[PDB]
């Protein structure tokens, strides 16, 4: 397959968790580094009810649905399924926010090279009706017999708009800071029981957690939801915004984020009416950083950009003139860099501290759309 490898030296184990059963508990997708690297082997899109979700995204029928796990129905994703996790350390903790029509595995290429550089990510899959699709038990019976309740993406009215994108922004905080709150808790001794029945123990993250080096990031939806959850949730120290989607939030939010925040947009998605959003986050006493990915698109910073060729990706909108890989390690390097300086690392990341502020060939400081 052609979803990246990670670049750090950390090799990377993936696994998923989901904690209660229930469709109010935590469902999230873990990449973070393994003691052993023995095959790269993770299903990237690992049900058929997500194909069904994504055509039903599509605006589309039961056959484009059966052509996508055609397709794509056994694609891998570079992480170790179920490795052990790499002991003797605590590492910074990542979590991360999936836009609108997609689910937790769909942004891997980031995920898994984060995991590379010595972070833990858990990449959740919102249950605010904003995924394609996404699971639940309805009982623990169910949970012991894998009988699974879906939950399908749910199509708006335009007057529905604005107060349901709203509604679910927060519940996306909620569910950002929630599944935080597991993973601490996991962390600390809390007993936990998988309600996906994995080789992975779940025990393996006891004292593993640096508790002081959070951060959420998140794409598009997954933007806004950053921004959200930042404002109600200071155990996230920092923020990174990917080519975020602006209207879901509240006028509240603005001034309530104390944290630093960086917007890495793309050239070819952004608009004024979203940058002025944007614009709002800044103030002399906060620290706002934006850079633009000359050549990109959206779709740039999900792993659909990784899964056709160019041609058909360019007229498909998964690809822009810029190299897939280009544009993700441009994204993931200067991502790094702003991790390491605002959750105080030890490592070599500022050796991209240049890309903060959109130095190279392929970035522009700040956005083209120049509204002030
Ligand atoms: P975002 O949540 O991006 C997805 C296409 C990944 O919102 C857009 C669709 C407006």
């Amino acid at each position: 397959t052609k979803i990246p490898r990670g670049n750090g030296p950390y090799s990377v184990g993936c696994t998923d968790l989901m904690f209660d059963h229930t469709n109010k508990g935590t469902f999230l997708r873990l990449y973070y580094p393994s003691q052993d690297n023995d095959r790269l082997d993770t299903l990237w899109i690992p049900n058929k009810e997500y194909f069904w979700g994504l055509s039903k995204f599509l605006g589309t029928h039961w056959l484009m649905g059966n052509i996508l796990r055609l397709l794509f129905g056994s694609m891998t994703t570079p992480a170790n399924w179920n490795s052990p996790l790499r002991p003797g350390e605590k590492y910074p903790l990542v979590v991360f926010s999936h836009g609108l029509g997609a689910f937790r595995t769909l942004y891997s290429a980031i995920g898994i090279d984060l995991a590379s550089h010595g972070f833990i990510v858990a990449a959740v899959e919102h249950r605010d009706r904003s995924a394609s699709a996404t699971y639940y038990f309805k009982d623990q019976s169910a949970a012991e017999i894998g009988d699974k309740s879906w939950l399908y993406l749910r199509t708006l009215k335009q007057e529905e708009e604005t107060h349901i994108r709203n509604e679910q922004v927060r519940q996306r905080a909620k569910e950002c800071s929630q599944a935080l709150s597991l993973i601490l808790d996991i962390d600390h001794g809390k007993p936990v029981k998988n309600a996906l029945d994995l080789k992975f123990d779940m025990e393996q993250l006891k004292d593993s957690i640096d508790r002081e080096k959070i951060a959420v990031i998140g794409h598009s939806f997954g933007g806004a939801t950053v921004i959200q959850t930042l404002s109600e949730d200071q155990r996230f120290r920092c923020g990174i915004a990917l080519d975020a989607w602006m209207f879901p939030l509240g006028d509240e939010v603005y001034s309530r984020i104390p944290q630093p925040l960086f917007f890495i947009n793309s050239e070819y998605f952004q608009y004024p009416a979203n940058i002025i959003k944007m614009k709002k986050c800044y103030s002399p006493d906060k620290e706002r950083k934006m850079i633009t990915i000359r050549g990109s698109v959206h779709q740039n910073f999900a792993d659909f950009t990784f899964a056709t060729g160019k041609i058909i990706g360019h007229m498909l909108k998964l690809k822009g003139d810029i190299d897939s890989n280009v544009a993700i390690d441009l994204s993931n390097k200067a991502s790094l860099a702003f991790l390491q300086k605002h959750l105080g690392l030890h490592k070599d990341f500022d050796q991209w501290d240049c890309l903060i502020e959109g130095d190279d060939e392929n970035l522009i400081p700040g956005t083209n759309i120049n509204t002030t």
